[PDB]
């Protein structure tokens, strides 16, 4: 939860996301403490949106866990509200990041963009 060591993975991160505009990857700033799948102008997938209309919240917590490998967590998410029949199929441009420090870091990194 080193926000400035988050900063260097956020560099990676950023192959797909900025913090204040749509890219590959929806615009991160303000996602912590969000509902999942809902930064304006983006196209979400279902499973992404589909998370957040059954009360996912982008809270620290979820969000680490999350970046290992976002079509498990998803679906994983779903399956425990009884909602595993909208779990069906995965996110698009779909990227994992193993490192759990690197993940702790990037979390708090993202708490700094608003
Ligand atoms: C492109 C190959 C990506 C890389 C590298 C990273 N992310 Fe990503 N992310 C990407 C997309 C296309 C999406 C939306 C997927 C969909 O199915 O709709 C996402 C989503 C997120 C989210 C959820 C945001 C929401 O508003 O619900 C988070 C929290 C997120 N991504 C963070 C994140 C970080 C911190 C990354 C570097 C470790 C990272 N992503 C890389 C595509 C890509
Ligand atoms: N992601």
């Amino acid at each position: 939860q080193d926000a400035k060591a988050g900063e260097a993975v956020f560099k990676q991160c950023m192959t797909c996301h900025r913090a204040d505009k749509n890219m590959v990857g929806p615009a991160l700033a303000g996602v912590v403490g969000r509902k999942a799948g809902t930064a304006a102008g983006f196209t979400y997938s279902p499973l992404n949106h589909n998370s957040g209309e059954a009360g996912l919240v982008w809270t620290a917590d979820n969000i680490v866990p999350y970046l290992a490998d976002p079509n498990a967590f998803l679906k994983k998410f779903l399956t425990e509200k009884g909602k595993a029949d909208q779990a069906v199929g995965v996110t698009k441009m779909t990227f994992k990041l193993a490192n759990e420090q690197q993940r702790k870091d990037v979390v708090a990194y993202l708490a700094t963009l608003k």
